[PDB]
């Protein structure tokens, strides 16, 4: 067997991250000083008589800043009453901005607060085109759209073409603050990504910025990424002492790449089990995945497929000798995970995990079965498969793993591919085929998403890729209405979802597979979150 050349890059980080040792003095310091600054800023959000206007602006501070995670009732509880007393008696900014954080919260405010600010044809009137404030936070609204909001569908058009125009002449850090939102807008970005950027770019340079609140923001975002350094040191160590990376030298070394899609499913310091458990399986499919698209024959994979749904040790030696390596380590890192959540009483959902792993590597496999077969599946047959294969419905599934509070019936609603797993498992399908559409039409594979497109609909590249683009509009408002109340789960177990569609988009900004080569891509960001604290 003369399998193909590995022509994967090295990882960029070496070992840097494999040793942190945490400085308790400077933790113990920061999370002394927070104690004291997030007790005045509740004292802020508590606050009476405040103005519509500045109780929205200080809400959208505090959650651009990262803090949100501290006063979630606070929060609710004030839109909550905003969303009750539903006035419909301010400027486009304000409006735009109300219509964002209940939306985001699953407030179903109406659209109509927008109908003010439009003509009889629902155009927005075009005096509002030197607004930029009022434009940037529509803008920033435009992207919460649901299917009831036709309202808004000219919203995204008219406030980007002004905010363009007025780009250039505008003053810091206010250009940079919308330059930013037209190439990543707030809604669809990675929480963490977006509050680094904000922090350091726009509110530490803000005239009127609040000292208590900037000072809370960088103390809390360099205490957090201490213990997001723990957790990946931690996890480089366990990689390591695995030593896929000599002994299975064809795969993707990625573990912290994959740590960084952890940490954009969820930062916050209770998730930290659940984290680690994520990117552990992140990165053992990430084998899986290179096994069966740069390495194994015909024949190897459909052992291995077949090794996996029987899900036994007995199995392995059937397997090539580089498949035992994984197949094991796979089995041993569910033991691992049911070990793992035992004194909790919570190893019983551990299955619903590997179920999900099985149908992901049957639907690998049933991908080259296409792949030799030559066959060009009608769309709707290409993602009955091809929606398993982005791992999207498993790495959801395996975010609840370490949620200390999700239970059997969480579980349960995400294995009936509920809407909103279905639209982000969607966003993240057309975006990779519209990426890797004329790489993988170079590699000779005749099954690729925009080919069985053009083929069912008889339509061309364009058309195709448009057909694709309007898949991921769609799937981008399902999941808008998928975050409405009343939500059938906790919105705990939402936002995972949420922000597996959002690591898509940040990872395949500009069209290039970020995870593979993250150079251009994930490296910035890595660097940003995990290697430099906000300087103070």
């Amino acid at each position: 067997i003369v399998r193909p050349v590995a022509d994967f890059s090295p990882s960029l980080w070496g070992d840097q991250f494999l040793s942190f040792s945490i400085k308790n003095q400077v933790a113990e310091k920061y999370a002394k000083e927070i104690e004291a600054l997030k007790e005045q800023t509740r004292n802020m959000l508590l606050a009476t008589g405040m103005k519509l206007a500045d109780t929205l602006n200080l809400i959208d501070t505090i959650e651009r800043l990262g803090i949100s995670y501290h006063f979630e009732k606070e929060i609710d509880d004030i839109l909550d009453q905003i969303y009750n007393q539903n006035s419909n008696c301010n400027d486009l900014c304000t409006s735009a901005l109300q219509f964002r954080l209940l939306r985001q919260h699953g407030f179903n405010i109406s659209p109509e607060i927008f109908s003010k600010f439009q003509d009889e044809n629902g155009k927005f009137k075009e005096s509002l085109a030197s607004d930029v404030l009022g434009l940037l936070n529509l803008y920033e609204a435009s992207h919460v759209r649901t299917h009831a909001d036709d309202i808004l569908e000219d919203a995204l058009a008219f406030s980007t073409i002004h905010l363009e125009s007025a780009a250039p002449h505008l003053k810091s850090p206010l250009r940079e603050q919308v330059t930013h939102a037209l190439e990543q807008c707030l809604h669809k970005g990675v929480p963490r990504v977006e509050t680094r950027f904000f922090i350091s770019s726009i509110y530490d340079k803000e005239q009127s910025k609040n000292n208590v609140l900037l000072r809370f923001a960088k103390l809390d975002f360099n205490l957090l990424q201490m213990l997001h350094k723990q957790e990946l040191a931690q996890v480089s160590r366990w990689w390591k002492d695995l030593d896929f990376v000599t002994t299975l030298p064809y795969a993707r070394d990625r573990v912290v790449e994959c740590y960084f899609w952890a940490l954009g499913v969820y930062f916050e310091p209770q998730y930290s089990q659940a984290r680690v458990m994520l990117v552990k399986t992140i990165s053992m499919i990430s084998i899986v995945d290179d096994t069966f698209d740069a390495y194994g024959t015909v024949k190897e994979l459909e052992a291995y497929t077949d090794a996996i749904q029987r899900w036994d040790i007995n199995e392995i030696d059937r397997l090539p000798d580089y498949m035992k390596i994984s197949y094991k380590a796979i089995l041993d890192l569910y033991k691992d995970y049911e070990k793992e959540l035992s004194s909790a009483g919570r190893s019983h959902i551990v299955c619903h995990a590997i179920e999900r792993m099985k149908e992901v590597v049957r639907n690998y496999n049933v991908e080259s079965t296409w792949f030799i077969e030559g066959y060009t599946p009608p769309v709707s047959e290409y993602l009955s498969n091809a929606l398993a294969t982005t791992t999207y419905y498993y790495l959801a599934t395996t975010s609840y793993l370490g949620m200390k509070s999700a239970t059997e019936q969480d579980f349960e609603w995400l294995s009936k591919n509920p809407k909103i797993l279905e639209a982000s498992v969607i966003i993240c399908r057309v975006i990779d085929d519209t990426a890797t559409y004329e790489v993988e039409k170079s590699r000779g594979q005749i099954a690729t998403g925009i080919e069985c497109c053009m083929r069912d609909y008889g339509i061309s590249t364009k058309e195709a890729m448009a057909k694709f683009q309007n898949m991921a509009e769609t799937a981008w408002k399902d999941i808008n209405e998928g975050l409405l109340r009343p939500t059938p789960v906790s919105t705990e177990f939402l936002t995972p979802i949420l922000n597996l569609a959002r690591i898509v988009e940040v990872t395949y900004i500009h069209n290039l597979d970020g995870y593979t080569h993250p150079e251009k891509v994930l490296k910035p960001h890595i660097i940003n979150l995990l290697v430099d604290s906000i300087k103070i």
